[PDB]
């Protein structure tokens, strides 16, 4: 099995079985169109790829991910067909990540925001910097949220917590998400990448069964909140033709 | 829409489309019956009201509600009719405020007990004053905690608090609330009500339906947990016809301690 | 009712209605075929004892237990009959806890492992000493985690933090898993005994459908994950018969999977 | 006071039985103002203390023919009116399956799209032999969002949900019966008679009995409220797509669409 | 032993099969110390090495009448009581879903509200034509909280369990078979003999295949058990209301 | 896209959107061990496939599936890595079907059994035989019936035929199992082939969101089971290692 399939992707497959993927783009790696896709279809492939143990997820340099770019929100308000294009993808990036054994450890450095977010909280371990900026962003960009915070926010944060955040769209520093239950780890925003490195690296060597089952087994509480993730999928779409949103992408 | 089929409850429009809706009354604004009634019939009103882009409630003065009077109490364990009414209004309560799409913010001053603490943790966002008393108070009172609890405490701060809190009756504060994941905010006493107005008039002037719908998505997790809440509801107004009620409101009514065993 | 039916445990019953359940056995208070056994079936005994307003469990000296002991572990690897006995076991024992209205509070001190943890936080109310030691303890052996935290972590720590703990099996001490949520109570060790014998107490002197009422609608919770759990107990047994258990059990005896 | 939903005929018996009836052109097409008036009754009747049961029907020999081509054209051409729309849809599924007040549909003739739902999520449905039970959503082009998501399943089983809402092929009231998604079935001149005497019975009944009976039942339909609003919010997206402009036209010009 | 339970006649045959009889006045009407017998019998069989399957049914041309009018008037007429009723007549349908024992009912004539419960939890339920399958709740003034809505729209559709389960219609072995609510229809004297031959094969297929493929399809209820005891809850506050003196008198409300 | 992924089945594109997949093996369209994998693996790349728009599932000549073969039994029972795989695939097919959003169709003739009889009753639409024989068969073979039927039996034909026909494996013919609700349509076994064929045609041609976001939602019902479905999956493998599947073997 090659990534080639997956252009848009940076995917180094080192000799302990951990593959990292890293989001390598303009504007503090901003999700394109063939980003979008590429996060979304990649999963499956890993998870049958028997040379993979672990996969350790970041963005390059001192940014996870800006999230959806200028053009894809553009296609997603201008075009019923690319809309919904993007929409199966937002989808199955969700669908495909919560149902991959493999287990997935994310470095969040820098910005974290809307669909990088989805990446970055959507792995089973996640280790934020410090000063790391998690950013829903929908209500303030004048969508619904989506693409991942209903499937999960409750069940990260408890569901006072996540009211607050998605509603507001207050910012979240890497510290406070930790302190809340949003993120398994903080450490300093010079570390971050070499902690969660030491940890894809000891569960790619771990025993494969034990923690892929176990990863399995607690993804059912996500998949049981399948049903309700598809609702706000089609709120946050159905949004997309609202009024709002062409005010929020002007501020 | 006009709010006079509610007239145990002061609601008040602001310019910035922000409805607050004041429990205002004696024994620092205990629920009686119309206000039991009036607190659960109001959201369905509330969110049709195209005129209405927020909720913030509070309590007048500085304390949010003492919840069900002794009034309310008496008439839930002595007659079967209005046990039922009652037992219709605090089902309909918490689901009427999860259905609402329009926003709710609570600023939680002073005790939030009972019915009162109901209104309090399932606004949107709850802001707690460091010392302001939470009390769920059933088990203490001899009932089961059918009113709220079971629907969201959970998910809120986690199975391992919810049933320390839940089971002992233990007072907690705002501060300790905060910290456990029960509100969302905890600010000084003096800056709660400053603090609730600031996020509701926000929320009032945000994107309407990514906010409604947003909030609507995430209330799927408490509207799935209706049949264990309702199972709740059930087992609190079945314990009002058990002996250990009796006992805890005439503990209270002759100034001791309850003695259950 | 008498609890002589239960030969590896010590059943306490006190004036105030509380029965102290004590684990106290070889090697921290491990849990052998009897203790297994008895941990799994005493719940829907002392939930019909009228005698019992309220349960308090804990570990003999400074530990609370170390779950399975070598050869309940041999046996589930060597034979399939005994190994069908053991999931079984390990299914009620999460089952009875979760089905049992009468309130338990669980008194940690030392460590609490596999099985022994099981019951130290399926307990209503948990109160682990500062520096007490809770570890799933699966993935380091070789076999996935079924036996109760598939029904229960998410919803008591978050999934973020339920994962990390249940995949790397990093040691968690009391203070921490009372900030993140996993127990009710962190106290000082010297005080996690009276803290939730004081606990008990209160709970049996309590109106009792109340609290039993209350409790068993917060059950409800963990109940509507009973598939995911038994899902996660097939998971556990199947990869009992893989090769990586007996190199995890080989390693604790003298790690390379 | 019923005058708050002027395109429906509200009738107080003495049993305590609230008959409704949708009556109106097009064999009682739902337009603008019944689509919300039959959205936002069902918790003003659950309120009301002379109402001890309902029985629902159409003027004359049908029940409805669904949508007006107006309600649909609204649907397609203005964004606005998609949302009250679809907000009205999905409160009308939510609102019938809270209330507690028991309800008697009496189905003759047509039962179509957003007539159908009120038919089907009545308590007790009394389908003619020759009634003729049609979702009409894939047909149209749009997905089946309306009701058949929350209920069918549990209604027919997986098996016929899938075969009569992919092929939208039309179901005969008799073979509804047969097949679980209605209560009875009866002969044409007997639905209303039929329809009537259980509808004066439960509200002779036991009030608490029945109401609490009903509503413990009706939580099967209420774990699945996700599911449903997941097919609402398909539906209505569908609505903004190419197929449902030749959807309408092909039901307009009685002919097969070519899609 | 089974003589923990003393309103039960159990006896286990020569092949793995117990069978679990009811016989008491009044059409094997189910009194307090029956109504506790049915809960918590379950378990006891679950455990028991030598019962492999389970035949239940009543004595003579009856299954039952479900609880006599003592179990009712001390349903309406005490608090520690009605508590203790509802303890059980929630465990024994908990109970009974949580047995991994295969349990076979044969049905004749009249199986009514407690009993049922019993008829209709059977894995596997053989009903005469002329058996009277009567829920019986709402004709007796409370809500159906006993079994009816764990099951019952699982088995025959939300449709036909509206409509038997609000007008309490009675509802024949024949019909209650075509519509789903039973596993078998057949003639009355052939409803015991029928059902002892499914035990019987029952009794000697692969136990952890028969006993792990019903558990599993038992997940189907269990999920529902709060809604049961939604209904549970709904059924015992309504003993205390008007409606029910008036129908055990009976029926006029 | 390609097909040739799948070496044990053969594909057919034909020129109304429909895929016919067809099951052409030995021991009357017998499932081993490389058609247990390619029928796990096949329905998310049908999926992605713009070129398709329905698909046509059958066995070839006039049987569907017998299920598994005496080989991938032998597999299941003998091997540990061998036992895994096989459930992972085992989960997988069922997970993938009720997964895929484009809408297929089932033509059942003579027996499907098993691993068949998962594909046969997880199409959208079955077109049933009236002599064709749906077995579901696992207590007979003595394993717990773990491979699709606590998915979905009880929301097909009720709880009470439920446990009656997976409890005794009693042999269910297709004019029954139309009758009590387990397939969509029984025609006499002659047209089963035509019928699913004009069914499949007719929803290649459908408004194609409107058709699979219908199924979609309707899938939920499924989706919403899996938990209890791989509690099955588990509780059928390890059976396997049990002493009774030697003697059910042993007999067929």
């Amino acid at each position: 099995v090659d990534y080639h399939d997956f252009p848009s992707l940076r995917c180094e497959l080192g000799d302990d079985g951990v593959l990292t993927v890293v989001l390598d783009s303009p504007g503090l790696n901003s999700v394109g169109p063939q980003m979008h896709r590429d996060l979304a279809d990649i999963w499956p492939v890993i998870d049958r790829d028997p040379a993979v143990r672990a996969v350790l997820v970041r963005g390059e340099g001192k940014a996870f991910s800006s999230g959806g770019s200028f053009d894809l929100i553009d296609e997603t308000i201008g075009d019923y067909q690319g809309r919904i294009r993007i929409m199966r993808e937002a989808r199955d990036l969700v669908h495909n990540m919560i149902n991959c054994d493999t287990p997935v450890v994310s470095a969040i450095r820098g910005p974290a925001v809307g669909a990088g977010l989805v990446v970055a909280l959507l792995a089973d371990i996640s280790v934020a910097g410090r000063t790391a900026k998690l950013i829903d962003g929908h209500t303030k960009l004048g969508v619904a949220a989506g693409d991942h915070a209903a499937i999960c926010w409750p069940l990260l944060v408890g569901m006072a917590k996540a009211k607050y955040y998605l509603l507001t769209c207050e910012t979240l520093l890497g510290e406070e998400a930790e302190r809340i239950g949003l993120v398994s780890l903080c450490v300093d925003d010079d570390d971050v990448l070499s902690t969660a490195a030491g940890i894809a690296g000891k569960l790619a060597q771990g025993a494969q069964h034990a923690i892929q089952w176990t990863k399995r087994s607690l993804n059912h509480w996500y998949r049981m909140m399948g049903p309700t993730f598809e609702t706000s999928v089609g709120l946050e779409f159905l949004s997309f033709s609202g009024p709002d949103v062409q005010e929020g992408l002007a501020a």
